[PDB]
Order: C-alpha cells, then sequence, then structure tokens
C-alpha cells in the first residue's frame, strides 16, 4: 500500500479486520461485555458454594449419575439471570435482531447452553479450581457434578482448564458467542441463507482479529475452533441429560424460563 501503511502493517503477516470487520467486532465485544456480569474485580468478588453443599446426589438419572437436589436447587436458584444475560446479548447482534422473532427463539435456544458453558469455562480460576456460575457462584467439579450436570460438569471444567493458555481477551469471548449463536444446525428457521452469512462473516473477522492480537501459542485459529466443537458437545450432552431431568423430577423444580429455553429433543 502506501508508505505509511507498509510501515505500520511491516510485522505483519496476515490479514488484519477490515474497517466494516471492526465495527463488527467492536459491537459484539460491548454487547458482550455489557450483558456479562463482570466487572474489574470478579475474582476477589464472590462466593463459593458451601463445601457441605453438592456431596449427596440420591436422585436417579439413566446414566447412573445421581442427583443432589440440594444442590440442584442452588443451580437453578441463579440460572434464569444468566439465561437472560444470554438474550441480552443476542438481542444487542443488528444481525440478530433483525431476524424474525421465531428464528431469533430457536437459535436461542439452539446455543444458550454452549454460551453459558463458555462464559463459566473463562472463569476457571485454576487455584481453587473452580468454574464461577452466574457470575457469582464458585463452584468445585464434584458440587457441578452431583447437582445436577453429571458428565457435562466434566467437560466444562476441562474445558475451562484448557482455555486457560489460550488467554482469550472479551472480543474472542463475543466472537466466540456469535458464532455459536448463528448457526443454522436447527430445525424451522426461516432465514437460513441470512443466519449463514451472517455466521461467515462473524468467523472471518474472528480469524482476522485473532491474527491481529498476535498470540504466542501456535495454531491458535484451528485450537479455537475445536473449542467451539467441544462447546457445542456439551451443548448435545446437556441437552440429552435435560430431558432425563425432566423424566425424573417434577416441574415445580424447573424455572419458567429454564423449562422453556431447554425444550424439545424430546420435550
Ligand atoms: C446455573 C449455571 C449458570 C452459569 O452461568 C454462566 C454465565 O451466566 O456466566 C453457567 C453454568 C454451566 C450453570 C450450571 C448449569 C447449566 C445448565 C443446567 O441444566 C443446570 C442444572 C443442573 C440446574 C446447571
Amino acid at each position: 500500500g502506501s508508505h505509511m501503511e507498509e510501515m505500520i502493517r511491516s510485522l505483519q503477516q496476515r490479514p488484519e479486520p477490515t474497517p466494516e470487520e471492526w465495527d463488527l467486532i467492536h459491537i459484539a465485544t460491548e454487547a458482550h461485555r455489557s450483558t456479562n456480569a463482570q466487572g474489574s474485580h470478579w475474582k476477589q468478588r464472590r462466593k463459593f458454594l458451601p463445601d457441605d453443599i453438592g456431596q449427596s446426589p440420591i436422585v436417579s438419572m439413566p446414566d447412573g449419575d445421581k442427583v443432589d437436589l440440594e444442590a440442584f436447587s442452588e443451580f437453578t436458584k441463579i440460572i434464569t439471570p444468566a439465561i437472560t444475560r444470554v438474550v441480552d446479548f443476542a438481542k444487542k447482534l443488528p444481525m440478530f435482531s433483525e431476524l424474525p422473532c421465531e428464528d431469533q427463539i430457536i437459535l436461542l435456544k439452539g446455543c444458550c447452553m454452549e454460551i453459558m458453558s463458555l462464559r463459566a469455562a473463562v472463569r476457571y480460576d485454576p487455584e481453587s479450581d473452580t468454574l464461577t456460575l452466574s457470575g457469582e457462584m464458585a463452584v468445585k467439579r464434584e458440587q457441578l457434578k452431583n447437582g445436577g450436570l453429571g458428565v457435562v460438569s466434566d467437560a466444562i471444567f476441562e474445558l475451562g482448564k484448557s482455555l486457560s493458555a489460550f488467554n482469550l481477551d472479551d472480543t474472542e469471548v463475543a466472537l466466540l458467542q456469535a458464532v455459536l449463536l448463528m448457526s443454522t444446525d436447527r430445525s424451522g428457521l426461516l432465514c437460513v441463507d441470512k443466519i449463514e452469512k451472517s455466521q461467515e462473516a462473524y468467523l472471518l473477522a474472528f480469524e482476522h482479529y485473532v491474527n491481529h492480537r498476535k498470540h504466542n501459542i501456535p495454531h491458535f485459529w484451528p485450537k479455537l475452533l475445536m473449542k467451539v466443537t467441544d462447546l457445542r458437545m456439551i451443548g448435545a450432552c446437556h441437552a440429552s441429560r435435560f430431558l432425563h431431568m425432566k423424566v425424573e423430577c417434577p416441574t415445580e423444580l424447573f424455572p419458567p424460563l429454564f423449562l422453556e429455553v431447554f425444550e424439545d429433543q424430546e420435550v
């Protein structure tokens, strides 16, 4: 390019975001920051789930990993604001909010657990070996496992542990969420092509943002893509388990928003 342009790009090889992509990045980043219930201190801040909760799984589940009702109830108590914030996030992306209402609902149902799991995982704390839920509750593996998630707990913890070394910033988290959200791997969508074009736009912007960041761990982009796949697997395991739960447990134990968002892979 021009002489100044060349000087500035001297140590970039790879494609940077275009100005249009920078706008997309800026909007998504701010959408995430404003909805992630995370200030400046998120660690020193809030609270561990008491040690004596989550050690007593006694409700049966088909896979043999029983549920501790007390821990389950502690989790459902905080889950409604977590779900709500995912919706708040999505509503702030123009490519999402311009979709038919019915498509918006399908996309939210499709990715809600994926995004919640990512948000918990990025708050993994190696020192205490905890995840943080709804931005306030720190939990141990056993507590989250016994409190209803079973093997899904192990999967989120393993993701959180592995993500520590990626040093993701708010933008990278936000773009991961946008890619999870704008997926056509759901049934009943009207605007399939538009949603796919949006996902393609986010993916390319995200790849370019990763180039911009110059991470010092190698193969960063495909490594991050593999984590997207892990999150989708977490979402699928959760969907299967949630069906089970509803078979096992009375409806009064499930907040209405919790029931609504995790509808339909059988119930
Ligand atoms: C309750 C909780 C909230 C959390 O929020 C993440 C975010 O808002 O930052 C993210 C995680 C993964 C869950 C744990 C959870 C997620 C799904 C689910 O069905 C259950 C039942 C056992 C009540 C628990």
